[PDB]
């Protein structure tokens, strides 16, 4: 519709929908995850985040971006560096994968946040509030397939602190997206580069099962 919230929902209900029929995803959402898997889940998360976040803050002031710019609300890096140091040990920055598919997504990152900066909102849109969608729901389902230790530690990425309610976030963000003032061909590109940022992450998942095999 008019709205872009609503026009990119429309426009990936398509890829969103070839994403839960993932082997990956459909393996994760029925408790299937290995220590492994999982791991390898999380890595790729650091490095897309690392990108991502570091191509939010060079853009924060611009105002193809400023409206949607919410550092404390939704900021990941920092919960996944605590992660990895639990999963991967206290060498995890030197001994993590990264394996062509993600560097495939980092490379789409920084190619849009240093050239076409106002499609940045469709990265932030897809790994944003997908990543939040997730409550309780994806966290038990990995937390019983994990059988983690009493340590208090590995799991900081399911928890936005900065966020008390999901929907009044997302209902935030939705409007600030609508906010952003575009010509209408720029709001066709923010549409492909979200369809763009699903394939990456449907390509990612094809790979990391690829891997989970060997
Ligand atoms: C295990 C497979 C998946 C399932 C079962 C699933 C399910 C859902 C559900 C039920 C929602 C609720 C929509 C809402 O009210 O906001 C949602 C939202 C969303 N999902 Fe997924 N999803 C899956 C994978 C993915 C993937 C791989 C992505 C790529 C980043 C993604 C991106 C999003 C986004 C951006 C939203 C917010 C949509 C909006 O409100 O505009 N999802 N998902
Ligand atoms: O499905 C999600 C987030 N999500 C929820 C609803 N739509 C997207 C992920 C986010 C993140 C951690 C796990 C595995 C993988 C990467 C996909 C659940």
């Amino acid at each position: 519709p008019q709205d872009l919230s609503e026009a990119l929902k429309e426009a990936t209900k398509e890829v969103h929908t070839q994403a839960e029929n993932a082997e990956f995803m459909r393996n994760f959402q029925k408790g299937q995850v290995t220590r492994d898997g999982f791991k390898l889940v999380m890595a790729s998360l650091y490095h897309i985040y690392v990108a991502l976040e570091e191509e939010i803050e060079r853009n924060k002031e611009s105002p193809v971006f400023a409206p949607v710019y919410f550092p404390e609300e939704l900021h990941r890096k920092a919960a996944l560096e605590q992660d990895l140091a639990f999963w991967y040990g206290p060498r995890w920055q030197e001994v993590i994968p990264y394996t062509p598919a993600m560097q495939r997504y980092v490379k789409r990152l920084h190619e849009v946040g240093r050239t076409e900066p106002e499609l940045l909102v469709a990265h932030a849109y897809t790994r944003y509030l997908g990543d939040l969608s997730g409550g309780q729901v994806l966290k038990k389902i990995a937390q019983k397939a994990l059988d983690l230790p009493s340590s208090g530690e590995g799991l900081a990425f399911f928890t936005f602190p900065n966020i008390a309610s999901a929907t009044k976030f997302k209902q935030l963000y939705r409007s600030r997206m609508n906010s952003l003032e575009m010509t209408p061909a720029v709001r066709q590109r923010v549409i492909e580069e979200a369809k763009t940022a699903f394939l990456l992450n449907i390509q990612l998942f094809e790979e990391l099962q690829e891997l989970l095999t060997h």
